[PDB]
């Protein structure tokens, strides 16, 4: 399956729930948040636009950093 990385800029800890929260919603994921390096990867068969979409509802600057 397809393992999608993301920079999203979370600030704090409480961004690791927030993150799962709207991954967990959208479904059909299994993720790794990082919260050091301001990272999520995301192994789907749910595109990477889906996702993009999916991880901007946190309200965050989040951009595509490519395959892992
Ligand atoms: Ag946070
Ligand atoms: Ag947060």
């Amino acid at each position: 399956m397809p393992k999608h990385e993301f920079s999203v800029d979370m600030t704090c800890g409480g961004c690791a729930e927030a993150v799962s929260r709207v991954l967990n919603k959208l479904g059909g994921v299994k993720y790794d948040i990082d919260l050091p390096n301001k990272k999520v990867c995301i192994e789907s068969e749910h595109s990477m636009d889906t996702l993009l979409a999916t991880l901007k509802k946190t309200g965050k600057t989040v951009s595509y950093l490519g395959l892992e």
